[PDB]
């Protein structure tokens, strides 16, 4: 069922990226753009680069480490989720 | 992408079960029970019955409302997701 399929694929996906450097269960700034570029690249905007990511680097990182962990992940993904949900998107 | 899909899928099956009846933005008992049972089989245990479920139900429905809204859905997909992030389900 695609469900699980999809939860399946939230997990998977951030295990994907965060095991490449340091801390494998923490997503760097490095391995968070890639995250992003690759998977998720109909959300990106135009501007691409290393300034604008790290804004939405410190958006995301709540607990200040500057890293995204699994628990961070999944509240971006909920945000995202909840900005679909809307009339329009943004 | 995957992950772009699954995010697709995550927000279009809330709708799919909770415009059934009623208040179309949110999922009732029958609902939920329904959204469960069709989309995340393999996360059913033993009892099928009404009061095991309601169990379930109360625990979502955070807001008192008798109805599980979107945000108390996203909130439950993330708890299935960190559970699933773990050595041992559960
Ligand atoms: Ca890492
Ligand atoms: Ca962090
Ligand atoms: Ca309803
Ligand atoms: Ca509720």
């Amino acid at each position: 069922c695609p469900l699980e399929k999809a939860l399946d694929v939230m997990v998977s996906t951030f295990h994907k990226y965060s095991g490449k450097e340091g801390d494998k269960f923490k997503l760097n700034k490095s391995e968070l753009k890639e995250l992003l570029t690759r998977e998720l690249p109909s959300f990106l905007g135009k501007r691409t680069d290393e300034a604008a990511f790290q804004k939405l680097m410190s958006n995301l990182d709540s607990n200040r480490d500057n890293e995204v962990d699994f628990q961070e992940y999944c509240v971006f993904l909920s945000c995202i989720a909840m900005m679909c949900n809307e009339f329009f998107e943004g």
